[PDB]
């Protein structure tokens, strides 16, 4: 043995020790799985080596506006499309389906009005008793404008363009945190008036289920405000009504597609409402969790985190369930530390989130900056929902390889991958975020064990009961074996 | 007590446990030091809270081209200028002094020629025996063109402008890794011909000591190729000549300024040379370390890391000292993992860097992505040299708050702060990098304990002997006490 050879053995041991601690390093692959892993690794290495050695841009790490088409022209992305990714655990209902369906289906119904608002954005609303009661905008019947356009396709494309966040590059058109959050909030107010109409809302939820199933996702946990669904006559429904609407649509979908696992609902409130309102919503969530223990999961506070209220500001509301006699455990799913800041109100939300026994943490972008918080969350088994494309578009990081959670992936932290609002910025339900995770959030030697671990984590860290987890894993295993067999036989020689 | 009061006690305990683990958390401040700490924290909190709550840009995290003037108009920057920061441990000699001195002093000497190359960049060289022998460029004598300008200040300002990296915003003008590294290499090649002329090189090194002393830095460790210094007659000197030139200038400076601590030299070679040449340089470094054991520190490899050779490619050279009989310990100061890549050749340099017993690691941007490497290096006491402004300008991260080493700082990792090439992009010797470290690399509750720990680390992790470290800390303690007492008397009422 040479002194050089002893050095090489020590280097091999050290590199093996470091690489054995990443997410999915304990996954064992079959020979067919290894066929798929080599297929994926080959294209990933081609891209990395071309970018590094030829000193050219690494497209998977660029802005989603610029890389989306490139991603759609790769073989690995088709592989990821076909892969059963398990469950999407972090979704917002009003942005989880295509704008395309809102344009081609919803704005063709009667009593749908459009207008151009003070900021030169299109607003859509439904009014059954004549034009909308807000005359500050000049409301037109959508059918009349579509007819007078002379080109229905051009009209529909302009409508989709005036609603989407991906019509231009957000990193160029809205190049600050404030500007992109302005565009994002404007999107939600553009669709508020039409997407809360009960028939449209029900059909939209069905569209969510269909699109996620067709993208080979079998389970979704959705955040929803759940109340305010309205009728043509002005009747406005409560949170229990929305919950049951979703529940029956879900049960119908399940009977129609036995391969599907299901869907569950988390109630969401807004980070800028009064404490009285948030306490009301917490009591409502208590009643909903009591009465629908198997469909309703818990409560969350959403909206932009930097300029709005902290969790500590709502402590009296969030502590209300626990001060009962006997105490009530209302599960929480807090968004926390979606921020670049350090030792401020926003990232110290993490402290509150762990002390309130949160089931999962959304984003957790500043978690890596808090060693004790990271240890405590790992000890408690608190998984982090990661939405890479979301974090890029909403101004947390430019290069996805700079994502704050990459080190935590490399040290086997419990995480899941999701798309926050895929419909708002035209991403596939889960395939685009999985491709970005594969290309940016792990290294040159990691392809399939990582993705398979993500799929497994989305079941293990779901809010399902243990019986439900066992059944869900069985359904997902059936699909995964089907996918492996089909992809290998389409790729390997006979 | 109350469920709310018990919650608040547990929250306080958890938050202070998290915060007690950061760099400098064990620093005890005197009352005067606390005056300065409150002064700095007040401005820092004003900026952070203004940016967060008024939803405006956080200037300290913007591109250095845009924030430098803003920094120069802050009170905290004056405090940081006056603070004795200890030692600058990571510098490159040809970019450690102002371009202004090259323009106003070096290009006023005889036999200095200028030309415009094919990419419209000015090249400066010295030729004593007639115009330069390269006919690919059309060389003009600098004195005549300066005379024909008619506005000497305008000519000299254009000359500095054609050389600096901060004349335009690098993040805009060279918006990729390849583009900015092309500009950086071009900068060094612009000055190659004039800065290796022996009289100019000696005076330039003297200027380095003067500028770093005036920025209240008492100790510098400089990386240098040390060879190739030439005379007007064509004579080219070896590495020992450069070493002794530097040594005599340093000793003269020390005699003239007893408050100064001193300077030491690390030999640097380029990451794209043959294994044979790098082995020669290792032999030269071995001889220099044997013969000048207190002025010469060791060896390093420099140049852009992504497209050039790995440390493993040079293993035979780098292992040569240890296979001697008896084995020779040649200290190493490797640049390592200055990269966004993961599980590639570039970041696995860290493994080799650690197995070669490196004293410190330059940049180490990918270290956090390797949990075992981070543990091993922390155990071995291997400090990481952090150069925030350099890492922003050379394309590793855009928002300084996303810098990969912020978490390691938050967990008390041994690190030092330096400026890589402060002269190339018009930064102060060390104050600007300290300001950025204060404003971006630590949280809202950290000002002075962090800076004081950085200063102490630059002595603890210097390559000085133990006796030298004791003397250096005494000298620095004198300066620090003077600085504190003077600043407090200038800020507090009588
Ligand atoms: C988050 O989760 C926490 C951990 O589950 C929750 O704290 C738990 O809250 C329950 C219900 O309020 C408490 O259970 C009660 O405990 C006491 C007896 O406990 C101790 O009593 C003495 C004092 O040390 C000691 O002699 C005993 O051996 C016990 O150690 C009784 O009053 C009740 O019968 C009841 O069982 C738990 O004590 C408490 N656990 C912890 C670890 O604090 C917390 O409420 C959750 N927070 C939120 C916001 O949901
Ligand atoms: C980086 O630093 C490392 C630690 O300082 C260096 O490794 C050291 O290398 C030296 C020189 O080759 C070794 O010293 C020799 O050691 C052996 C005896 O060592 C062991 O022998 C048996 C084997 O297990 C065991 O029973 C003994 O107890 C000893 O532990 C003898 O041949 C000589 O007397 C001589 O002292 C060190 O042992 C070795 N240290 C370690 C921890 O491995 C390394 O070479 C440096 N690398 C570079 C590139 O500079
Ligand atoms: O109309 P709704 O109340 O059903 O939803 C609309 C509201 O959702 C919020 N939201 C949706 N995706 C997210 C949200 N907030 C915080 N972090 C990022 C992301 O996770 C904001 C919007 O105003
Ligand atoms: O040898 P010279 O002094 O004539 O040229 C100086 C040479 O140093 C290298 N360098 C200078 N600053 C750095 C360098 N390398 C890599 N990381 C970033 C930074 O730390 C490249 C240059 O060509
Ligand atoms: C770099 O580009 C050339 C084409 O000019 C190609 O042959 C080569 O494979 C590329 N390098 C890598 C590592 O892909
Ligand atoms: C929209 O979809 C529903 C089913 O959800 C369908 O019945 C209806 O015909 C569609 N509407 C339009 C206008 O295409
Ligand atoms: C929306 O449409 C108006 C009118 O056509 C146009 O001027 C404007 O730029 C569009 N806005 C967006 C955000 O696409
Ligand atoms: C926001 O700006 C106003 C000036 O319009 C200033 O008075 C206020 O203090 C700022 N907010 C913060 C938190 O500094
Ligand atoms: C250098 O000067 C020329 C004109 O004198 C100008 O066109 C060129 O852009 C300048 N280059 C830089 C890098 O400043
Ligand atoms: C340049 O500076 C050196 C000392 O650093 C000094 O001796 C010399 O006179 C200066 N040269 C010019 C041309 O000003
Ligand atoms: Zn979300
Ligand atoms: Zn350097």
């Amino acid at each position: 043995l040479t002194s050089k050879a002893a050095y090489l053995l020590k280097r091999n041991s050290l590199i093996e020790e470091d690489a054995s601690r990443k997410l999915g390093a304990k996954i064992v692959l079959t020979n067919e799985e290894k066929v798929l892993d080599d297929f994926i690794l080959a294209e990933k290495r081609k891209l990395i080596d071309d970018s590094r050695l030829n000193q050219t841009e690494y497209m998977p790490a660029a802005s989603f506006y610029r890389s989306k088409d490139f991603i759609d022209t790769t073989f690995a992305y088709k592989i990821i499309q076909d892969m059963p990714k398990g469950g999407a655990l972090h979704l917002h209902d009003t942005a989880s389906a295509r704008i395309d369906w809102i344009v081609s289906n919803a704005t063709y119904r009667d009593h749908v009005y459009m207008c151009m608002d003070q900021d030169n954005f299109v607003r859509l609303t439904v009014s059954g008793t004549g034009p909308p009661a807000n005359s500050g905008c000049e409301w037109k019947l959508v059918e009349t404008e579509r007819a007078n356009s002379g080109d229905i396709a051009a009209f529909d494309h302009w409508l989709k363009s005036n609603i989407s966040l991906l019509t231009t590059d957000p990193l160029v058109t809205y190049p600050s945190l404030d500007k992109v959050w302005g565009r994002f909030d404007k999107h939600f107010s553009q669709l508020r008036g039409i997407i809360y109409h009960t028939p449209i809302r029900r059909d939209y939820y069905r569209q969510i289920l269909e699109e996620f199933r067709s993208d080979n996702v079998q389970y979704v946990e959705v955040r929803s405000s759940l109340s305010g669904f309205f009728e043509l006559d002005g009747t406005v429904h409560d949170a229990e009504f929305g919950l049951n609407l979703y529940k029956s649509v879900t049960e119908e979908f399940q009977r129609e597609y036995p391969d599907f696992i299901g869907a569950k609902i988390i109630l969401s409130g807004l980070r800028f409402k009064s404490q009285e309102e948030i306490l009301n919503e917490v009591k409502i969530a208590m009643d909903l969790h009591k009465k629908y223990p198997d469909f309703f999961l818990g409560y969350d506070l959403v909206g932009q985190e930097d300029p709005n209220f902290s969790l500590l500001h709502y402590l009296d509301a969030l502590l209300y369930p626990s001060i009962q006699n006997p105490p009530y455990r209302l599960p929480y799913f807090f968004h926390a530390a979606e921020t670049n800041w350090q030792e401020t109100e926003v990232d110290y939300n993490l402290a509150d989130a762990l002390l309130l026994n949160t089931t999962r943490v959304g984003h957790g972008f500043a978690l890596i900056k808090h060693p004790r918080f990271t240890e405590l969350a790992k000890e408690n088994g608190v998984a982090v929902e990661v939405n890479p494309i979301s974090n890029q578009i909403l101004g947390l990081v430019r290069d996805v390889r700079n994502h704050a959670l990459v080190p935590l992936i490399a040290d086997d932290y419990p995480i899941v991958i999701s798309s926050d609002d895929p419909g708002a910025w035209e991403a596939s339900p889960l395939s685009h975020d999985f491709y970005v995770a594969l290309m940016d959030l792990c290294g040159r030697d990691t392809a399939l064990t990582f993705l398979k671990q993500l799929a497994l984590n989305s079941i293990r860290y779901s809010a399902m009961s243990d019986t439900e987890k066992v059944a869900a894993k069985a359904k997902w295993t059936t699909q995964w074996d089907k996918f492996v067999k089909t992809s290998v036989e389409g790729l390997k020689p006979h």
